[PDB]
């Protein structure tokens, strides 16, 4: 409805600018008539998500690139995709004008922009804070007498997660990750570092750590804040890493299972918080198949289990269908989720890149592979940054959709923004991936589902310099005949019957 206003930093694409009293805004999604179908195209040369319609033809001749629709062949079911509310996300939200934090949370949330249906949450500190803290730092208290959520949460987090549910029309699902424990329960007494819960699973100081998520999901109960489901850790490979820069807690996946069964599972099944998720890993997917043979192949831990959280970091060097091609084989009835994706983490990536087409690319590139790999739902990190791409008190700085220029009261909305939405905004909750099969060898990326009421919706990436002529059959209804232009996305929306 309202038109991106571009200005670019002197990379490969544009952002799109907004302030106190405008940003670029789209229509709520629907399905054009049957016969016809709607076509949303984003380009590195500037189009955002515009909007065109063609006719769907009886007949196709030719020799072209054609991409047919198995519409019958069904795999996963999409749960959704998000992003992180961190301490960094909620202080760089806050530094805008009222206005300007609507607009903001209108682009994530609202059906004017990409409909997010997940928040990640973290449980206190991580790198994305500018203050270390737990929530039970008073020294040796096993009895959590002393656990309490600070402002990050009460004043920061928890309003603006309850701005954002306002907004949103499709039912949201929060995810929680804690980072580090009290240091207290910690075998290196630090939130950095080599160090993992003291003694072992089935004893004090792990049952303690089990209490501790009951007690974050009571206090934001009180809150009026319920979750869909909480990680075992994030990332807790990490804490197993001499000299591990920030906030962390080791396990290897044998003392993750042995927690899981004896600890965590138990202490949520007996608690008011019974119906929320447990999910495992929440790491990269290069500790697959291996993490989830060790722990689900215990019965005591897998009763507990219902998701594998996977982290995109080491996707570069871990091929999807050895990890979680091989992992749904082997446990195709425990969902894979995708909980945490960034750019700019890396040695070789500046931390932020205004305006880069390729790193909106890898976004799309990612979600389109991991929904070919069975993986039910992809959730950026943290949903806005500073142009630094902070606060972090580690300086970990990183890219993030949307950048935050509290001088101007101005935010940018990346091409990750839009590469994102091209999924988010047309891929209700309940989704399910369909099978599309090319005629012919192509470089294209590109995935089927089928929305929950029939009808078809088709992404297509081209990451090549080319424009490539192509053709969509779906069989029942006919032929779609269109181009993917070099350095496009497009999504394709049409009824069946
Ligand atoms: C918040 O963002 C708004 C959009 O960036 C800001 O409004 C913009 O302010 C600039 C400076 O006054 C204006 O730029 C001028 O534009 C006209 C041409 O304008 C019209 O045509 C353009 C086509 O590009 C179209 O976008 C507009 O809607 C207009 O119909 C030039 O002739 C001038 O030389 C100069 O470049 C923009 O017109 C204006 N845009 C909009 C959408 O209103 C606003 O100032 C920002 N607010 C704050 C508080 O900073
Ligand atoms: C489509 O194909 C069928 C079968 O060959 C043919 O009868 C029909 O005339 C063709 N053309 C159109 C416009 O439907
Ligand atoms: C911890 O909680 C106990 C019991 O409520 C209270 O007596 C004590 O003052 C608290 N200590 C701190 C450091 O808040
Ligand atoms: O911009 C174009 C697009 O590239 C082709 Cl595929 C068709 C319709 C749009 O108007
Ligand atoms: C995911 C990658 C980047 C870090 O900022 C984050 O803490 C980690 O879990
Ligand atoms: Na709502
Ligand atoms: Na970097």
């Amino acid at each position: 409805a309202r038109p991106c206003i571009p200005k670019s930093f002197g990379y490969s694409s544009v952002v799109c600018v907004c302030n106190a009293t405008y940003c670029d805004s789209f229509d709520p999604p629907t399905f054009p008539a049957l016969g016809t179908f709607s076509r949303y195209e984003s380009t590195r040369s500037g189009r955002r998500m515009e909007l065109s319609m063609g006719p769907i033809q009886a007949n196709h001749t030719g020799t072209g690139l054609l991409l047919t629709l198995q519409p019958e062949q069904k795999f996963q079911k999409v749960k959704g995709f998000g992003g992180a509310m961190t301490d960094a996300a909620a202080l760089n939200i806050l530094a805008l004008s009222p206005p300007a934090q609507n607009l903001l949370l209108k682009s994530y949330f609202s059906e004017e922009g990409i409909g997010y249906n997940i928040i990640r949450v973290p449980m206190a500190s991580c790198d994305f804070s500018i203050r270390t803290y737990t929530y039970a730092d008073t020294p040796d208290d096993f009895q959590l007498h002393n656990f309490s959520l600070p402002e990050e949460d009460t004043k920061l987090k928890i309003p603006l997660i309850h701005r954002a549910l306002q907004l949103a029309q499709r039912p949201v699902s929060l995810l929680a990750s804690p980072w580090t424990s009290p240091t207290w329960l910690k075998t290196n007494g630090a939130v950095n570092g080599k160090g993992s819960l003291k003694g072992q699973p089935g004893d004090i100081y792990h049952q303690t750590w089990a209490r501790y998520f009951v007690k974050f999901l009571d206090a934001y109960a009180e809150h009026k804040l319920q979750f869909w489901a909480v990680t075992a850790e994030n990332e807790p490979s990490a804490g197993l890493l001499s000299g591990y820069p920030f906030q962390c807690l080791g396990f290897t996946p044998e003392h993750q299972r042995d927690f899981i069964a004896r600890d965590l599972g138990p202490t949520l099944a007996n608690s008011t918080h019974h119906n929320v998720r447990l999910l495992m890993l929440d790491d990269q997917r290069l500790l697959l198949p291996h993490w989830a043979k060790v722990v689900l192949t215990d019965p005591e831990a897998a009763k507990y289990v219902h998701g594998i959280a996977v982290h995109w970091y080491l996707d570069f060097l871990a091929p999807a269908k050895a990890t979680l091609g091989e992992t749904h084989r082997l446990f195709p009835n425990t969902m894979l989720f995708a909980s945490e994706a960034c750019v700019g983490s890396k040695f070789w990536e500046q931390s932020v890149r205004l305006g880069s087409w390729d790193r909106g690319m890898q976004y799309s590139h990612s979600i389109i592979t991991n929904l070919l790999y069975h993986v039910v739902g992809w959730t950026d990190w943290n949903l806005a940054l500073n142009p630094e791409g902070g606060p972090n008190w580690v300086r970990n700085f990183v890219d993030s959709p949307i950048i935050v220029d509290i001088t101007k009261d101005t935010f940018y909305k990346q091409p990750m923004f839009y590469h994102l939405g091209h999924f988010s905004k047309f891929i209700p909750e309940g989704s399910q991936r369909v099978g599309l099969v090319a005629s012919q060898k192509n470089d294209l990326d590109a995935v089927a589902l089928m929305h929950p009421d029939g009808s078809a919706v088709v992404v297509v990436l081209n990451r090549s310099s080319k424009d490539v002529p192509l053709t969509i059959k779906d069989p029942a209804v006919g032929f779609l005949e269109t181009i993917s232009p070099g350095y496009s996305i497009h999504t394709y929306l049409w009824r069946r019957q």
